[PDB]
């Protein structure tokens, strides 16, 4: 295989300025802030994530193989790591999506967006994949939950916690997100990048139902059978059968028989050229979609290049 010859940026802790809490529980916290690099007169809006203070090698081991991933992957739609800053407690330092997750910004706007935000993503989502694809590197977790927003109209991939590089991960124990991998998955523990189309439709089946939980009320053990027996999740209100067709094509049992990601663009991208053809919408036509006195130098992250 290729050498990979991303570099790794050590931060030092005085180049950046925290700001408010964003996240905190699940693993660590999450804070908004501020990075100004060395002598360069740029400030970067940038999401600082340590980990719950007491450390234990059970859980650097995963922040570094996280930014390991994330080091080695540039693409637009996918997570920009800025660099680690290597403290008692390590903190990855990402680029601030505003917005928040993707799975909470339908949810809290679901009257508001519209077949060309939703198809757009569905674009966006597949590039992304496409291009981890390319890397031959394979998620094992794509959900609506793991897709940061930058702005309404740019979303990128992220969650690299679980992603693998072979034709199939042969995967041990672990807590697993059951209800958005494919049946290879739950019942070998296979890995290809088509159980990633699989999540792929799970994600996109989330988008259109604005945020629903799948098999919302099944318990995650039946899955495996329910799915056996040719079950699939319903067709969401807003959809043409068209739309759903495709999504049900990611979930098919014979994995080489789902649509590839370069299929997923392309499909999409034709029905984002008309969107309300594909996505029945009410009120579709007549919807639409930072806070410092300090703000003078900022960049973000996207123009924030080096060598
Ligand atoms: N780079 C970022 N920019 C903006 N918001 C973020 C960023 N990273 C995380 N967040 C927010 O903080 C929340 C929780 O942090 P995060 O670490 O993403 O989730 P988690 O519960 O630890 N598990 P995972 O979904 O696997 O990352 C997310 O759902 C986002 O809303």
């Amino acid at each position: 295989e290729a050498p990979n010859q991303a570099l790794l940026r050590i931060l030092k802790e005085t180049e950046f300025k925290k700001i408010k809490v964003l996240g905190s529980g699940a693993f660590g916290t999450v804070y908004k802030g501020l990075w100004i690099p060395e002598g360069e007169k740029v400030k970067i809006p940038v999401a600082i994530k340590e980990l719950r203070e007491a450390t234990s090698p059970k859980a650097n081991k995963e922040i570094l193989d996280e930014a390991y991933v994330m080091a080695s992957v540039d693409n637009p739609h996918v997570c920009r790591l800025l660099g680690i800053c290597l403290t008692s407690t390590v903190q990855l330092i990402t680029q601030l999506m505003p917005f928040g997750c993707l799975l909470d910004y339908v949810r809290e706007h679901k009257d508001n967006i519209g077949s060309q935000y939703l198809l757009n993503w569905c674009v966006q989502i597949a590039k992304g994949m496409n291009y981890l694809e390319d890397r031959r590197l394979v998620h094992r977790d794509l959900a609506a939950r793991n897709v940061l927003v930058k702005t309404p109209q740019h979303v990128k991939i992220t969650d690299f916690g679980l992603a693998k590089l072979e034709k199939e991960y042969h995967a041990e124990g672990g807590k697993v997100p059951i209800k958005w991998m494919a049946l290879e998955s739950i019942l070998h523990r296979i890995y290809t990048h088509q159980s990633d189309v699989w999540s792929y439709g799970v994600t996109v089946w989330e988008l259109m139902t604005f945020g629903s939980k799948p098999y919302d009320g099944i318990p995650a053990s039946e899955i495996s059978s329910i799915l056996e027996k040719g079950e699939r999740l319903p067709q969401p209100p807003i959809c043409t059968i068209d739309v759903y067709m495709i999504m049900v094509k990611c979930w098919m049992i014979d994995a080489d028989s789902r649509p590839k990601f370069r299929e997923l663009i392309i499909e999409f991208s034709k029905m984002a050229r008309d969107p309300q053809r594909y996505l029945v919408i009410q009120g579709d036509e007549r919807m639409h979609l930072m806070d410092e006195e300090d703000m003078d130098d900022v960049v973000d992250a996207d123009e924030y290049l080096i060598p």
